[PDB]
């Protein structure tokens, strides 16, 4: 499966990019950070809200050197169709993020988010670094959408730790106190953090 | 093998509770959500902040029907000793959440967060409901603290969905619009939200 | 796998039936012939032309003790969506036949029509008798549609055969000749057919 | 283990080609679509209507660059013997199409049409293209014969789609409306087909 | 598979009996020795001569309490069809002995005579006793037909030793010298034969 | 084991060959037909008669190009000392046939005539052509002896076919009607054979 | 296979006993020591001497409560035959010890004396308890007969052992000094033997 | 598996007491000689002393027949040595003329097939092994009965004869007694001569 | 398969032993209610082993007083052991001895206690302290050329006796009368505040 | 595992060496005898007393050419933290011996002193020679500390036998008598040791 600290399972999927079919793979986005977010089913409820909120935030992630991909078990024909139904009617409308079509279930299987019985993916989201390792997993059960901002926090967070060697405290958003993870230089932080 | 919508690997761990040793285990919190967050290692850096920020926020979880257990591969003795070290010097000082000693690693193993070669757990956090099913999994690679508000949010979220049978869109917080997951009742939300 | 002369893999699948979801299964059509027809993809090209044709034909299968089921690897949400598109735009309109979501592949797999690497069923068509026995299989490669009248013809051929224990020459259509299948009795037919 | 989209099983069988024995293999009809049609038994009842029917249509099939091959698990001599009986009395008389002796059941086994229990092949028909890919399988249970016209229709179909790259709607015969298999271009078909 | 002194593989087989499909087992001829004879295939060359020969001798085998049975892997239709062609034409004409269709090859396999790759039996003849036990086996390659008389001899030979409990010299025929199979009594035979 | 049209199992066996011991193998007669004949036991009853019969017949076999060989599980010494015993007393007297000691049971076992529970070979007789190929098997249960004539027939029988590529009818002796194994030329036989 | 201190592999083997056939079996001599002795071949050279030497001593074993059996992969027939040949020739003429026909090789196999490749029995000999327990094994390569006297000695030794529960020194024979097998009692022996 | 006649005797390298001194012993220490390898159950017991002492008395006689007697038990070299250091009057061995092979780790005994596993001692197994390293004779006596020096001797001389002369020994053959020309024809020379 | 391990039941045996100049069967059972100090030596008739056996035999009364039985075991037969016994110490003999000698002729003791050099068929200098519940509380394994320590074995017996009885926990180097620790975080501090000025 | 007179399982483990972390391995002390002593837990009771004891003895272990290494299953951070706690308060204070962190349990597992169920090591201590061979193992159950003077006793002892090929009686200390391990020479010792 996909595991934090391990290489992200490799894939080439047909995807709806800018309203046309184009193959996508981690390579397509060297060496951006990749946010691969699975939804269970096109034409449903929680899912569109997520696709939308990430799409609306597509640029915020580009700013962070991140490319967010959405993955579904539906076909590209189904994903596409969904972008052709406007958002007022639960459609996705126009979308700035790729909808990857995981019709053969390999993505959802490899990413350990396939509910075999149902043949759909859990609300798994995966943050993958330019070295293609998985730095974060979020998996949600079906009824509750993930957090666009958390997703972003984490892209930012991991990008920081990658650039600075510094380690990031719980809730750190960029600008908050970061730690130096030696026993010595980490006093800087704890001394400063606790009045 | 701790996986969303399966039953949380069950357990019984010696833990540090209000400063003394105590057996902890899912059913010790019969009826409540539990937020089980592993941290790599006591006496480190991100981990204190996690424990603290979650300890400081204990009441808030407790107000949402959630109990929060933290966990490491350290013995309860190490953990207890960390508790006896002031936060100004990277200890935890007094805290309000149980610190489970996963000294034999079952807990980390069973939760799929154990870094075998390191013998510590990734920053895994699992929101386990009353019927004991895992409902959310966050796994952050080592260098990035997780985020208390999101753990809380998710708790509230699953609590909402468990209760109202309604589903909760991306970025939901109390009072944000919810959706009735049926083709014809969900239209309410979509018209209303225009997305 | 699904096999002629052998019992048809039973299923219980969720289906768009008359614009709402419904579980269909073989036994739901007690005493009826079911013709089960798989399709590669919703929102594509020959598939709808097949669904439409068979849907339009339904009554002619009704009069023949048969019930048509289409199935595909698509979710019932897609299928349903599909249904809500005008045929002019590649949709199926309203539709007189159930569409089985086989969103976990079980049905395509069990019927031996699943294309592993793709996740879609070949154009498989199974005529299953009221005894649950697969009396005929048709499988087309993807780019070529099936033949309503021949599905129909075959059902008739089997209804006829089951009821009369005569055997049906190449190309029989109701009212065409017929061979009582014994060395002594077939002469009857072979002598009328030649000279 | 003969599946649509895969390499029809190779074989080399003694056959009756024009009153004499002769090896035949897929390969003897390089370039031709082959339609390999199994019957259960020589000397029976619907079996000889299928051979006879296809034998009249040989010229028609030849004209579509198809070679028609019939197979059963009778010995070459039994098939030849069958050829030497006038059709008036259950016979085949002279025929135009080869009759493959599958005396050892390797063909019938290999094509998934052999009733192990009975040593006779089901009424399987395989349309194999010049690439040796199986394009369509018809399997009929014993008591109903196939349709010569549909073997033609589908030869003509797969030939068409190979040459033209347009996919073929349900019931398509040559001259019928085709579809250009892309989202944007299939609208051509859908607008015209739904006046 | 079938070995001498072991139980004969039992079977139920559609067969052409009296020109009409009958179901045929060893049971069918309880108490009868049976001569089960496998031929490669219908509409060929040695084979008709064999079944014809046997058909001809049927009553001679009946007289020795033996049922003759033929089997090939050809279907019953094919076998029946074979009976419909005159013998001058390589057909069988009427025959007095049943024709087991081993279309699924079980018989031929079970009996150790199936050429797996050809789907056809070697020329295997088997003499099976009432108790069910294979007592003789002949397997002829395809190119050479068997020996009716020889099968008769053997049926007669065991039909004897079954009842007279004595023992049949090489080339024995009804009325030739037998051997009392003990060290004491055999000396009779050996002395008289030399 | 050993089977008709499979190679004969090779061997070197010590044997009595005109009184002295001799190492005897299949290739000791390269180009000749071999008639391996298995008797149960030395100093028994049927078994000497067979040997004695085949001994006087050795002349005939040499003529039709055959080496006749006899074998038992009995030792070189038991066999040798069986031939020191005059035929008047259950012995063999001097003989022309090699007597093959299969003390270790490998001949009998390899030839499928070893009755394991008893350590004795059944009345097995294999005819092997010069290409090392079992042409004929006769296996006789113990109480009845074989047929020197029939052994001879079957040698003359196979020598012919080997030589003339014609196939011998039931009961064929030399200069009896023979057969051209073709659907055409075989008719010259069936005509001459029936009226 | 067979091992000292372990139960003797049992058997039912047809034998030549007083010139006729009988079944022989360890418990047929219940209460007797059984010296079972294997010889590679009938109509060879060392085997008869061993058989004769042992037959001639049959009486001597009888007196020590031991039954002597011989065996071989030859049939009861080859044996019987070998029995009908003057020793002059030889042997074995008439003998007083059963000859066991290990025609199927089971005995030899079980007793570990069977030369698989030959397959005859090595000159194994086994002295067996009235309790069915192997107490002695000698095995000789094919070219050297055994030693009847030694066999007798051994039978007597273990008859004594069993009876008395003292232990027998090297070369012991009936009458020879014996050992009491405890640290303290054995002194009297060693002291006396030097 | 184990030692069998006609089959090559399992090699061994074992520390042993030779002339009251530790030395390594192996079959090919006596390259050329027949080796008579004899197992005993236990140092300091009752039958064993005798057997060892016996073969040790007659060690020269075995040397004289191209043979080196070996004794082996599962005792250590120190037990065996210590045994040679208790006078025979008291239940001891030594001094002795034969080597005593310490099978401390049981490999010799289990290889020769004579180890009572539950007991960790060897059965009175004695092996006759030719200069080609082949087992020619096996004797296994249960514990309570000692073996026969003379029989061991006899059998050694028997196999020296046939190794050399190609003839075969009858039952009871002692050097000087009648051999047999091992052939159906030259055989009868012996059978006739042996009989009335 | 699985050897003796501290905090597991010492593998049971029943072994012929030399007990007071005569042969006797010995098991853990024979010592119901006693700590057993089971100690293996490689070989009767050697150099370090007798020193250890004599050392421990001299000390048996001191072990008996601590509620311990000492056993020795080797891979030698009971006949060599007894025979070793019957030799004076003056010449590397064991002399009369107060602790049983266990004959592990068939090696199961050695095997089960995982102290058996298989290539060699002798046991290592393994000493096992077994409590009355039958639990191995201590293992010492010395390589062959160094002998062990009666005092230590005795000390350890006393340590475990102490522990079982008192529920306190024993510092490095503790002998009866030395400071103990009560094994709780708050109560341990008693011991730590005292042992450090 | 790790057995006497076999090679000590090798390791590379992080260790607290004088306040800072360091990689420790056997071959870091090429030449020295290694006393590798496992403890069960940092922050407990017997364990410090042993480390503290061996720490004070450090120099006399080096004087005998040995290096003492302590190891537990705690992290480098626990160990060090313990080093920061004054000995008065249950801590370890400044120390002279390395503290190996066996967080992945491999060392413990390898030396066979890991109580799996607990994830802590028994008080195993190993004396490993400059050749890497374990010469002595002591394993104490948890409730009872080890003897520092005995550890030294035994470095010395082997340091002695290694150097001198003499052999050391029970309770040997430096300067006590020594046995020459040969039947003849040992007589000296025994003669000198008994009346």
């Amino acid at each position: 499966v996909a595991q934090v600290q391990k290489q992200a399972p490799t894939f080439k999927k047909t995807a709806v990019v800018d309203g046309v079919f184009d193959e996508v793979s981690l390579d397509k986005y060297k060496g951006k950070y990749v946010v691969l977010a699975f939804i269970p089913l096109a034409f449903t409820f929680v899912s569109p809200t997520e696709i939308i909120a990430f799409s609306e935030a597509a640029k915020k992630f580009e700013e962070q050197g991140a490319q967010v991909l959405f993955a579904s078990t539906d076909s590209e024909y189904s994903l596409l169709a969904w972008t052709n139904i406007p958002r007022k009617e639960g459609g996705l409308g126009p979308i700035n993020i790729p909808l990857l079509a995981d019709t053969n279930h390999s993505l959802s299987r490899d990413y350990g988010v396939l509910i075999e019985e149902e043949g759909v993916a859990l609300r798994g989201l995966f943050i993958i670094d330019p070295k293609g390792v998985i730095r974060h997993i979020t998996i949600n059960d079906l009824p509750v959408g993930r957090n666009v901002d958390e997703a972003l926090r984490l892209v930012e967070a991991f990008q920081w730790t990658d650039k600075n060697g510094t380690v990031l405290p719980c809730n750190w958003t960029p600008g908050a106190a970061t730690i130096k993870p030696t026993v010595e230089d980490s006093k800087e932080y704890f001394e400063a953090a606790n009045k």
